[PDB]
């Protein structure tokens, strides 16, 4: 059933406002903003919002593809059939939130008029977003927000509730998008300790020794925020093994999700060795590389053989694929296989660099450039994971 | 017949882009613009264009009414029953033209590229409109523009072609769009006579007494271009009388459309005799005024008693109305009558400032604020005229 023209009109309106706002924001950044003042904290704060907008748009594309390809994903997700969301609603939500984000960024740049210079706009934007998430009224897709909040509650207390499809799907989705979590942690420490709240102007060049508290790992305020999604998925699979008493898949998933834990603690140990300047620190590098390989070379085999269900013995004419495929063109499969091996190494490198406090001058730029790539990798992963899930049933 | 979702998406996209472009144009005009060169000529190059876009948008709303009020207008317009242009197409065309107009105005305000300083933007925009109008390729509503061009040719050759509903409909609509003609004539006069083309931008104030060659009537070229639509309608109704062999509803129409000839000739004579001296100018001003009440009354009785078929001697329950009506609210009819009475006599209000102020450049500002009001008067007149034609047919 086609959606009413009002929904499409709203989607187009929001898309056009988003496009024009992006163009004028780029122009203002190129011309108005001056290079002398450091602008890295602004990008660090707004990266999470941009990632959320991109994820919402990509999920709209994903549900479009699932609807067109013939995948019965409403039964797989166990959603209520009589109230389901098409791509247009997700597009509208993403456009509205993106317009709000662009308005906040433009206000932060220009700062039209206020007494408090610039440090109320990110707080305002994130507060508006969280209020939209947990608004107690019965409007603005109340059923969807209620379902998502219940799913979040089930996921974040995973070792107690029975594991379902949506639980692990959202666990993986959070595993890809943890950059929002680290950005939130950075924002929290920066507002709590660094910024001069009872002052004016705002951000200033930092020359004191106490500066850059969020940059350092302190004791543990950095690594655990990195590996929280890994812990969630690890405990989810442990509970699933307990409930099902099946050895192979869950027992290998435990090691798969503990490899990243090992890599993260080893990178933190390398950082504290650099702080200590030990003679064996360079040797400490080599082992990291080893646990780099056993990390990536782990998940790759899980990405193609078990996740997407490729490399089947009964491939037949479909070279390097499975016997049955619902997508029309194999070029998509081959491009996805080619791009996944490229993007996995970049994702692991970004995770290591963000928490290891390495590359002081180029680490932030590397993270900024490579952040909107793991989201696309997950977007590619979703299609084939759900296709294999539908064909398995 | 629901429209495709892509058309609605395009309409929404164009509307959003137009809205944000208007907001940023207003902001630039308030802030970026500097008041050292007389900006009034700029308005006279753009004002008319604005009106055109406005008209198109208004026309869209009009046809929507005829689809919901039951006023069958395709049958009486002699349009193709199986091929019609819905209001969404008019909305998107108006949005496209408005986006181009806003882009040209912003480029003129900012002057980004320092090679073609200022004079190419208006010519380029109006040329774009021209090539869109007369594009020979079978793209972008080929039937629509071909029909419009054929009807324009039929209208402009009034004394020879047979009269129809669409011909005098377009003549009546054009009778409220002479402002486009005066602005086009002024643009041509400015670009041909007084502009020094070998100059960048042209940041020279026009306060010098040598200016005003194309502002005044002088040799009498504004009067004829102003009276052209009146002449077309006068000749069309003369031909209607000649064909019908009856003069009850036609000769009085000829007199009504000929009163404006005396109107404009008296106005032009007063304007051209003001600077000569001519101490008897008050007699001409009095004649101009009395002809003003004569014409503004004649038009009022024609619009009320005969055009809409209102004030019938036998009305019944519906006081001061007709017998059969299709629109639900009587408040709509009363508001339309009141606003028609105000707008037809609006000139009086203007003259008050022109008779009670010493502010330099007084007539032009009142003229440009009152210009987007005759279009609205025609837009509201169209509803009831089409309804009465449908009832009579
Ligand atoms: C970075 C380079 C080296 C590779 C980039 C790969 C992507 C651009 C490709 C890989 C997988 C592709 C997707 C694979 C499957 C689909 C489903 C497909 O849905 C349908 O319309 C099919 C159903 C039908 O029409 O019968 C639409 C294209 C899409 C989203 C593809 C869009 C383009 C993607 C994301
Ligand atoms: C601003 C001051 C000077 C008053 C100007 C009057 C306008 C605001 C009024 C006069 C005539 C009105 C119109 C008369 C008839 C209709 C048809 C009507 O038809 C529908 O689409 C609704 C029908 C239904 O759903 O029952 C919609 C409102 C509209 C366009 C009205 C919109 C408001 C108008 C333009």
């Amino acid at each position: 059933q086609p959606a009413p023209a009002w929904t499409t009109f709203r989607v187009g309106l929001f898309c056009g406002i988003f496009i024009v706002l992006n163009i004028t924001l780029v122009l203002a950044a190129v011309f108005k903003l001056e290079t002398d003042r450091s602008i890295w904290p602004l990008i660090r704060i707004y990266r999470g919002g941009f990632l959320l907008i991109e994820f919402l748009f990509l999920l709209g594309i994903n549900t479009y593809g699932w609807r067109q390809a013939g995948v019965n994903h409403v039964l797989i997700f166990e959603l209520n059939p009589r109230s389901n969301l098409s791509h247009q609603h997700l597009f509208e939500i993403a456009g509205f939130l993106g317009i709000l984000w662009c308005l906040s960024l433009l206000a932060c740049f220009f700062a039209p008029i206020s007494v408090i210079p610039t440090y109320v706009y990110p707080l305002a934007l994130y507060g508006f977003m969280v209020f939209f998430l947990i608004n107690p009224t019965k409007t603005f897709y109340y059923k969807s927000r209620f379902w998502l909040l219940k799913l979040l509650f089930r996921v974040f207390t995973a070792p107690f509730h029975k594991v379902g499809f949506a639980d692990f799907w959202l666990a993986d989705q959070l595993n890809s998008l943890s950059v929002i979590l680290m950005d939130l942690e950075y924002m929290i420490c920066f507002y709590s300790l660094e910024l001069k709240w009872d002052e004016s102007k705002g951000l200033l060049p930092n020359n004191s020794e106490e500066s850059g508290i969020c940059h350092k790992y302190t004791y543990g305020v950095r690594a655990i925020v990195q590996c929280i999604p890994a812990w969630l998925r690890f405990i989810q699979c442990l509970r699933r093994y307990r409930d099902t008493k099946r050895a192979f898949p869950h027992l290998v998933n435990a090691g798969k999700y503990s490899t990243t834990f090992f890599m993260v603690t080893f990178a933190a140990l390398y950082s504290t060795h650099k702080e200590r300047g030990h003679s064996d620190t360079m040797v400490f590098f080599y082992l990291w590389i080893v646990f780099y390989i056993i990390s990536s070379c782990y998940t790759l085999i899980w990405d193609l053989k078990m996740d997407w269900g490729l490399f089947d013995k009964n491939a037949g004419e479909n070279t390097f694929l499975r016997e049955e495929i619902v997508y029309p063109q194999k070029a998509y499969y081959y491009c996805a296989i080619i791009e996944d091996v490229i993007l996995r190494f970049a994702w692991t490198i970004q995770i290591s660099i963000t928490s290891t406090t390495l590359l002081p001058h180029s680490g932030d730029i590397i993270a900024t450039v490579f952040a909107p790539l793991e989201v696309f990798r997950r977007f590619v992963w979703n299609f084939f994971r759900l296709e294999n899930e539908h064909l398995n049933n």
